[PDB]
């Protein structure tokens, strides 16, 4: 019920205890999903499930500064399935983003961009139907 790519403003940036919830369904022949938390043109946190990287499924996380990507962090645990509904929750903690998928902890990504109050947009793109995207404080 939302068009993709979708831009979710995060007014005044992110803060610890902010919880972002994304609901949708992975398309049948998906290749990728991406969440991009942006500070202007920089990408503070790129979360990128890849369904076919050399015939493996992997999640890649990274940061883009001044148009250059940094050191990737990869993990092999892959909770997504083509064609099925998902829930992603991103909880902002003091020293990392914490990601849970379908109510199970997936990964943490330590803050490389330290001006959290300038991370003011979340872009959501890739091979999904997007149902809802929202945030709250816990």
């Amino acid at each position: 019920m939302l068009i993709v790519p979708y831009n979710l403003p995060l007014p005044g940036g992110v803060v610890p205890r902010m919880l972002i919830t994304i609901l949708g369904t992975v398309k049948p022949n998906a290749n990728r999903i991406a969440l991009d938390f942006q500070r202007g043109n920089d990408v503070a946190f790129h979360f990128n499930p890849r369904f076919n990287e050399n015939n493996r499924r992997v999640i890649v996380c990274n940061t883009k500064l001044d148009n250059n990507w940094g050191r990737e962090e990869r993990q092999s645990v892959f909770p997504f399935e083509s064609g099925k509904p998902f829930k992603i929750q991103v909880l902002v903690e003091p020293d990392h983003f914490k990601v849970a998928v379908n109510d199970a902890h997936l990964l943490q990504y330590n803050h490389r961009v330290k001006k959290l109050n300038e991370i003011s947009k979340l872009g959501i793109s890739g091979d999904i139907d997007l149902t809802s995207a929202s945030y709250t404080m816990i």
